[PDB]
């Protein structure tokens, strides 16, 4: 079935394209299986390793992490499962929130042309990559000074029945034979540019995010950490990467939470 549409990644090829002159990526490894690529890179940094510009890709992830203590389901060779290390200590802490937003924009730009784009194809705050209403990719940013580990889970041929009822994949969107080697290459290249833009506070980063946001201008219900709900209209993203809500004339700024686009 879908397994035949899932050939293995070419580590040697990815290294030839992404490592060398003109590229910031220093190290790239493809492992057959791990618990969590985010956990692994955090473990490396915890033992003194310099993970800046280091890429770890897993064909399969058995104990995937999600935001707010949730999980991330996956089957072998059905997704692009990677984590990258980013040195952030040179950047003010108030701007670290934009790093995760930049990541989702990069993931989206890497797969957007492969799709015609149906309704609801863009970014849901924080960095949910949505397509036709379904969650195409999820991003997780975890802190390990002086680094931030950026995690990306992109559904390539992953069936929604195998992971989550609200999930979608490139295959379920119409992409017949998605090449994970091509996509991963474009992903990390888009990611490199966005990280550089974030590090230098490039205005275009925020501009490109707004142009691809599905949340801004929509009536939403935001489920805050702690279990409280806030209903209003998303208006803008501030300089810290936080969602600014219009609640009956009052401005409510949210740093973290789950966004639901309402009727
Ligand atoms: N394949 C799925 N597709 C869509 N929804 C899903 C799926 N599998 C469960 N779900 C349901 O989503 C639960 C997670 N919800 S969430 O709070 O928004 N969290 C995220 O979306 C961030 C997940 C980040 C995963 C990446 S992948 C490699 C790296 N290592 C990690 O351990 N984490 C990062
Ligand atoms: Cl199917």
């Amino acid at each position: 079935d879908r397994d035949r549409l899932r050939p293995p990644l070419d580590e040697r090829s990815l290294r030839d394209q992404l490592i060398g002159a003109g590229s910031g990526w220093r190290q790239l490894d493809v492992v057959a299986q791990t618990g969590s690529t985010n956990a692994d890179l955090l473990a490396r940094a915890a033992s003194g390793a310099d993970i800046d510009g280091v890429v770890l890709i897993a064909e399969h992830q058995t104990a995937g992490r999600g935001r707010h203590g949730r999980g991330w389901a996956a089957t072998a060779r059905a997704q692009i499962i990677l984590s990258v290390g980013v040195r952030v200590v040179d950047v003010p802490v108030q701007a670290w929130g934009w790093l995760s937003l930049a990541a989702g924009l990069a993931v989206l730009d890497s797969v957007a042309p492969l799709i015609v784009p149906p309704a609801e194809t863009g970014l849901k705050w924080p960095n949910d990559v949505l397509a036709r209403g379904g969650k195409l990719a999820g991003i997780l940013a975890e802190v390990a000074q002086p680094f931030v580990v950026l995690g990306v889970g992109l559904n390539v041929t992953q069936a929604p029945e195998e992971v989550d009822p609200d999930a979608t994949s490139l295959l379920d969107l119409g992409v017949a034979a998605p090449d994970r080697n091509r996509i991963a290459s474009r992903l990390l290249r888009e990611l490199e540019a966005r990280i550089i833009q974030w590090r230098n506070a490039n205005p275009q980063l925020a501009a490109d995010y707004r142009a691809r946001s599905l949340t801004i201008g929509s009536r939403v219900r935001v489920e805050l950490p702690g279990g409280q709900d806030v209903v209003g209209i998303a208006r803008d993203i501030d300089d810290q990467g936080r969602l600014c809500l219009d609640v009956g004339g009052r401005t409510v700024v949210v740093s973290a939470g789950d966004v639901v686009h309402l009727r």
